[PDB]
């Protein structure tokens, strides 16, 4: 009944579907993840509702916002906890090899459309000792 | 520092531990190349404790950014909900910190973990693990 989140998670699912990598370990730790941003909010709102239908391997916070980086310029840095209108999700995945495979996949998906949607980032990103989801 | 009353809010308490911990580690805080490629993600306690954390954190360090508090999924078999399972959302909070350099985060996630356990619950009950990010994240 939600055609757009069902749509993107075709999407996805199509480009995920070249790969038959492992998603979860016996371990079930969650020792990987992709972490994407940027875009507009809505826009990775749709990405965060067709990911979890594409992937149910995964979890995924809710959207929340970035912190600024550097200023160019001698001027003052923002401070720390000064939040910026650009938003970021987290995808949490037991498998570094699916993480990677996610990555590409949503990179490709993406480009396929207009701004804002094209302007959605990604990186992989690892945790060093786990994250203890409740 | 004695604020009114010989009191000082948490987090400044927070800051100054903090400030105390990380003194003991010289290392490189900042790269040349600028890039935000390592972090330390910060989870668990409650709510008002990381509240805290978070603000002595950006207090003690001016060179990181934080996220704000957020929430964090279930691990196995979450709880109910209308919607997929991925995205239902515990009570547990969140916020990450990025950082410019790899060892800084090793010696800020050694620094929180040594200053929670000298807090009450539920503050000694936070989690840290450093992470990194392969392509880096392009903060604005
Ligand atoms: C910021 C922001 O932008 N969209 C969001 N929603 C979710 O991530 C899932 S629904 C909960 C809600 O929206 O309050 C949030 Br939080
Ligand atoms: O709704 C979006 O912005 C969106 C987000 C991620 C992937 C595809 C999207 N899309 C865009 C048009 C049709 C699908």
């Amino acid at each position: 009944s939600n055609p757009k989140f069902e749509n993107i998670a075709e999407g996805l699912r199509a480009l995920l579907a070249r790969s038959h990598v492992e998603r979860t370990t016996d371990e079930g730790t969650w020792v990987a993840g992709v972490f994407v941003y940027g875009g507009s909010k809505t826009s990775l709102y749709n990405l965060r509702r067709g990911t979890a239908l594409a992937i149910p391997q995964c979890r995924l916070t809710p959207l929340s916002r970035l912190p600024f980086g550097m200023a160019p310029g001698p001027g003052p840095q923002p401070g720390p906890l000064r939040e910026s209108i650009v938003c970021y999700f987290m995808v949490f995945l037991q498998t570094h090899i699916f993480a990677e495979v996610l990555k590409d996949a949503i990179k490709d998906l993406v480009m396929t459309k207009p701004a804002p949607t094209c302007n959605i980032r990604v990186t992989v990103c690892s945790f060093d000792d786990g994250v203890d989801l409740p």
